[PDB]
């Protein structure tokens, strides 16, 4: 009778629930917060307090960015179609991972690879252009070296105050000085910031070996950060459409080009 | 060492043996007997070998519900998800999850509501007035763009087939009388495709001979009818996904000028 | 001409210099140390809530974060991850199990207990009447926790509410119901759905940011189920990552656990 | 400029149109479900035998029992009291890689070998040398003298009705080599459907090679499996409701908990 399931993160078979070896009462006695629970359940580690707080700040900063982005819009459409909360949320979450919400992960990987390989920022920039590859985590539809992004400033201020070192973030900022020298909209965007700061946390907070940090980036920890954070906003938009008593939506024919054979 | 009772029960398909079985029909007999997709649905959903005209009706329903353009909630969401770079299954399901009481999934409720009124003995006008006195939408009635001035050819095709092939259509007849009343008052309160398929399946299940009344009522109650639209329209949503990938449409973001922001 | 807008929105404005959550700029959200609980108060309830309320919301997300791999949603997420799928697919395969039976009884519990309380029915008459009809008490019952196997999640929440909330009439009523139901069936405890449900009603009704009608509306539109959905999303993502790190392979349910009864 | 563009269906007129054919003409021409799929997925009026082939694939893939990942997940949702769409979707979301992905995988692998100009014996050897299993080959029980009847049925139709089947021919030569090594290593139903579908696209007359390859690459065969198996998943949903099955919780005896200390 060899067990068909295997699990590492939570044991609810005893009288008191356990998260990664910490009884739930100790989680609260130690004031771990949501960020510390995430460290237990996603990484099976008791993270330092500043790392737990940084995780919570990432969830707060990614909670929403308005009703116009793909996933919020799809949730809103479901809500207006009279659907339940979970269906509507899911409809929006399913838009995430590539062009919407995927740049956190892509930036963490692309910057880590350049940094680890020893290529300097100017040569990384020149390489990616000669190769016609966009630098993930760089560029924004509206923000600029003159209209800075406040979410970037907030997270940047915090990690510099608490992290032992932020080498990948510093490298990414050297890239930004070069890219914005040319095009002022090629800033380090909020997705690139979270991505590189999260690598710096995993690599420098002391709870991970390099191999462990590399594995958690590879299996999608950062995808999870964006998904969990933005779920709060999408549920908010679901509730908002119901509070505003919004009826069924159908897209107007004027905004659609039909090109049949 | 002791025998553990099985935790799951299943009735529709057996893959354990020398050949696949659908509701007791071996797959070789399914094809020998020319059961087609409609007959396989009869086996897997209704546990019966249905008459040929019923199998053909099921296929007609899947064909007429296959798509209704990119503007409807589910197609719009599938398109947005494809344009966000997502895979076929994620994009399809993002659209399917819009299907419900307002878009696409009123077949269950329409069958139940019309059956109740019909079986209760109230006449069509009394049904319309009662729903109005309560605060209740007539499910299977109404459309955002189709109307008495813009008729739905899907409904016509289905009606035509049912009248030629079904042995009895009392609920469809009742529903058309209702539609006569609702469209006099408001021109887009037509019998929509959900309502037509809903009442036509009630007529089929009650009168085709393969079901007892108890069985027919149970299939309405557990939600079989909505599956017809879900399975049908899945072909269109997959089409939209493929279309958007071929067209290489980029990431969508809704325009701010179409949104009224009213924060506290 | 002025074409009217087709969408309305009230919770977040990203158009300006600085992101705004429900009228609070993101800089002030962090200066005021609102935390995740305060952001939820802003985005879901459109209010700046007191700190003890924000901390209670965070506690609810922490205590609902996971309850093992055996429950319906974690099971489905694990199986989807073992099928090689991506994080979002695997998470949502499990979230879609949340409803009346597993995880999503908070809406119904809050509505049913609020209705009983507001009507003046005493706990025993509430129990007998649901018993005399065929209606489950939402927020009562558990497959494995019981009077002999208590839920520490419930204990932690009750302790916090008792220390910080200004009033707890619905919780007190629900605990009276639990005494009655567990007298005859040891598994009919007040579960985490019912506890969070009734505690949230007590919070919304008495925190001072809502009229009774406004609080009742949030129950009616289904806000409280979101608390479990968002909370448990953290555990389901954890299960996905766990299965990927464990290199667990494709799952297929054993035939010996399935009774086939075809026509 | 219009924000949406679409090619497959026009519902703006009085009469609905599928890819240039009015719906009344779809029925007058007895296009069937296969012909509708040709219009909506490919914007082509496919030959009759191609349309019938498509319907046979949907029938053959409709279900394969309650134990596979997606059917199981749908069953769990149904036992949790959820609605049809939620329960169906929970199961569909398991599809694409280790479950339900072999039609696509086999189409691609065989097409790549064939287009390499490499002969079957060299393909088998290249794959052994690269450590790769051959997609669409192998079955747990059936054998060169105990055949899979789904393969027999579809193979017979294809060989009787397709004018040319070069990729199937190629795959049958691979199978003769692999069944010499192990009588178990048959072309399975996913391999058959995969290569036959490629043959249909490449040889039915309606597509250029570029178009055929594009439809494979963007997931047309994933679509065939999803649409086909959706019929069975809906069946399982209804079955669980009919059988009045209550909430499931997996037994602790079948679970190995390995938390940190
Ligand atoms: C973001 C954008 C599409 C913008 O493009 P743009 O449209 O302005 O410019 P393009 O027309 O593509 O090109 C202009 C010229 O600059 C060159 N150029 C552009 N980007 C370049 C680059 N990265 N590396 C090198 N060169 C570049 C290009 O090659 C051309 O050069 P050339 O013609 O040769 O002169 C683009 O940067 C991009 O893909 N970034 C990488 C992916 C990424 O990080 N995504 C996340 C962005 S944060 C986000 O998504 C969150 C959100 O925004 C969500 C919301 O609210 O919606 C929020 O706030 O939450
Ligand atoms: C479908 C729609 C939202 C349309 O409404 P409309 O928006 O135009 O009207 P509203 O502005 O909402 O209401 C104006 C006044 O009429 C009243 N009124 C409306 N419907 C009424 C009714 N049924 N019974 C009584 N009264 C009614 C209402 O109470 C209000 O009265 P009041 O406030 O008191 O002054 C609405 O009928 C509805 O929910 N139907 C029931 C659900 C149903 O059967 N859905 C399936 C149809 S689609 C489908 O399945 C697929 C599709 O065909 C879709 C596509 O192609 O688009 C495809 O193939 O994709
Ligand atoms: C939860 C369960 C299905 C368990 O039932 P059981 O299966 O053990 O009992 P059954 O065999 O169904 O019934 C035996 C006899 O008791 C009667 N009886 C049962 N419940 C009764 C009741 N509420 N009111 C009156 N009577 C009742 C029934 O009428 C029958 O009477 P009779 O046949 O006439 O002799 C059931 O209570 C139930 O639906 N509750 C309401 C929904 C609810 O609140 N769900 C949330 C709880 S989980 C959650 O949200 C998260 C979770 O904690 C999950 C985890 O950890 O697992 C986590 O964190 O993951």
């Amino acid at each position: 009778k060899p067990a068909s399931f295997m699990t590492s993160i939570c044991d609810e078979r005893g009288q008191e629930l356990i998260y990664a070896g910490m009884p739930i009462t100790e989680v609260f006695k130690e004031e771990m917060g949501i960020g510390g629970v995430l460290g237990l359940l996603w990484f099976q580690k008791r993270l330092p307090k500043y790392s737990c707080q940084f995780i919570e700040m990432c969830l707060m900063v990614t909670a929403d960015h308005g009703p116009a982005v793909s996933g919020a819009h799809n949730t809103i459409i479901c809500a207006r179609a009279g659907k339940d909360l979970v269906s509507s949320l899911t409809s929006g979450l399913l838009t995430i991972g590539d062009r919407f919400g995927g740049a956190l992960d892509a930036a963490a990987k692309m910057f880590s690879k350049a940094f680890d390989s020893g290529i300097i920022p100017m040569e990384f920039v020149n390489k990616m252009k000669k190769e016609g590859k966009l630098i993930m985590g760089i560029g924004h539809r509206v923000k600029s070296i003159n209209n800075p992004d406040m979410r970037v400033q907030i997270l940047k201020d915090y990690v510099r105050q608490h992290f032992p070192a932020t080498p990948l973030l510093d490298y990414a900022l050297e890239v930004e000085k070069i890219t914005t020298s040319k095009k002022p909209n090629l800033i380090l965007n909020v997705d690139g910031l979270i991505g590189v700061a999260f690598v710096d946390m995993l690599r420098n907070c002391g709870s991970f070996t390099r191999e462990e940090a590399d594995e958690y980036i590879d299996i999608g920890a950062l995808n999870g950060i964006f998904v969990l954070g933005r779920s709060m906003g999408f549920i908010g938009h679901y509730l908002d459409q119901k509070r505003l008593k919004q009826g069924l939506y159908r897209h107007p024919w004027d905004d659609i080009s039909y090109v049949l054979p």
